[PDB]
């Protein structure tokens, strides 16, 4: 199976853009993509991460299982909404069903690796467990990385999921000091497979494929496959 | 009667949780009832910008008892503030040092880390975690109510349980008035993984030493400060 959760260490990493970037530089490669979003929050405010993939990126098969008006974790939007999340099997199914040859298939988190996504306490670890992903996280280039990357990786390595590597999901211009040192010291507890520009999200498809490409290793991308 | 210290570790879930301002406010609810309070920090970071951590916790509740050993001027992760200044990280036998030596009986020690749990404050990768575990401490953790909150707290949780170090419990280092819906829903989830020891009125960090006082007293709970120390 070809499998990849995209996991954010925080709130506003960029999570999404990432998801985009690596459909993109994906299918210029001439590899097929799926993205799957089990369960989208904030729909009260706009909104919905499938939709940003399939502009930004030309995705067609664009997975999702259920929306929450509140812009909170899963579990709370759910509480809040008086209605259940997904099933475990519901989650899991979609993702396995999604899984073809010659295909990448990427399945975007709500929330952050040890939240509930689907009941009873089922986690996006415990989907990526199930389905055999290995795990891409998405950080920030900012103070405070090296302590949320190092505890996300404790928590991929304790349930044995594999990590595909780093995105920045947002590299500053000019960088700085602080994101400058954080590059270098991310660099050295994994593999870095992208830096995204600062302000890529707003960019028209074309220009978002341009970046894409450049952004990540071609080699690497084409071998997830 | 407790013949040695109870020792707390101070970590965050990310930055700018409030860690200080809930040193502070726990040290304070603990003079007020007659215990003796000793901050630690050993690594500070950021003093060329004016951070001083162990300053601000002496102004905020008036806290005598305060133990540097590594200051580093840029206000960066440790490891690279001190080579940014030529500096060496502190060894994990300094930090343990620094804090062995506040040992009085029926004292209480607050450990204040710099950033997060796993951030390398000694070489090689040695953590506030590992001195959590060296000297015998458990762990409070200071929280955000705001979106991120869960994750960053699990996150946080489940690293200390992988070295058993005990959770202390939880702060919310800065709590809104009047908390909106995401808010309120946090702390009722927060208080769902652990016990939530207080949640610190926004604003906190600018009232007087009087006002202060009177916020940390009425802060925690009396039976937990109290039982803290025997």
């Amino acid at each position: 199976m070809t499998i990849l959760v995209v996991t954010g260490t925080g709130t506003g990493v960029g999570k999404t853009v990432v998801c985009a970037a690596l459909a993109s530089a994906a299918r210029q490669a001439g590899i097929d993509v799926a993205v799957c979003k089990p369960v989208q929050t904030g729909t009260a405010r706009g909104d919905d991460d499938l939709a940003e993939v399939g502009r930004l990126a030309g995705v067609t098969q664009l997975a999702g299982l259920a929306r929450y008006p509140q812009p909170m974790a899963p579990a709370a939007a759910a509480e809040h909404a008086g209605m259940a999340l997904p099933a475990r099997d519901q989650i899991v199914r979609l993702i396995a069903d999604l899984d073809r040859p010659g295909r990448l298939t990427l399945v975007e988190g709500a929330g952050g690796l040890l939240v509930e996504l689907a009941e009873p306490g089922v986690t996006l670890r415990d989907v990526a467990v199930d389905v055999a992903a290995a795990a891409l996280v998405v950080v920030t280039a900012d103070l405070g990385t090296l302590n949320h990357t190092k505890l996300t990786l404790e928590a991929l390595a304790a349930q044995q999921v594999s990590c595909a590597g780093l995105v920045i999901g947002s590299w500053p211009d000019p960088p700085g000091l602080v994101a400058a040192s954080n590059r270098s010291a991310l660099a050295r507890i994994a593999m870095v497979r992208a830096a995204l520009p600062a302000g890529a999200a707003s960019l028209d498809a074309g220009d978002f494929a341009a970046m894409s490409a450049a952004a990540f290793d071609r080699n690497w991308v084409a071998g997830l496959v």
